């Protein structure tokens, strides 16, 4: 599917806005709705790229680090991007 | 599925939905119309899962372009639907 | 069910919402809590996901109408025994 997979990244664009201003709650919900709509799709090689991405938020930017975590989002979306190319 | 059980929690949900919509709030209520879709997923029914989801793209679509007025009616005409199929 | 780091993550989870709670966002704890149930029906545990249900369905009907205490109270419950599963 293309036209559910275009739906994650404009939700990974606002992780990252959200992780630039310290608002790592509200960045780990809009991950928790991509995965959500990432299980849905017919892909199986994003999904867990996602989980890796929340655990990530998880364990990394809730310790005050911001900028790993958001290095994370990144490379999780431009998976995507690479994928829906 | 669902007898003012678990499809009067989606109209709770979709309310607030529409109360983030009208100020300025497009991302909370994108997360709280997926919380409703999530909802709807384990109260069996197959229409208002699809009226959710096709809320949830209008949100996507009509909120963040910056016409908060469609998104709003959208929503609307999702949670009148679901009051209307518990009576 | 699935034990440590599948559970910890409901755990953080639960005391981001007991956080959300204190302060009166009822919606911010409302989606975390989803977002937990959402961890749970993976790791395999039924009781945590039975016993996640019933603190999503108290923090709405009972905090929404003003008694954070009492879902603070319920979100604890529920936090201790999913802390318990793990031990
Ligand atoms: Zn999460
Ligand atoms: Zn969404
Ligand atoms: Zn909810």
């Amino acid at each position: 599917t293309m036209e559910k997979l275009k739906e994650i990244v404009k939700h990974l664009e606002v992780a990252i806005k959200y992780l630039k201003e310290g608002k790592v709650d509200l960045a780990d919900l809009v991950v928790a709705d991509a995965i959500e709509l990432a299980k849905e799709a017919g892909d199986k090689a994003s999904l867990e790229i996602l989980k890796v991405a929340h655990k990530a938020i998880d364990t990394l930017g809730r310790e005050g680090k911001l900028e790993e975590a958001a290095k994370i989002v990144k490379y999780a979306k431009e998976y995507v991007e690479a994928k829906i190319k």
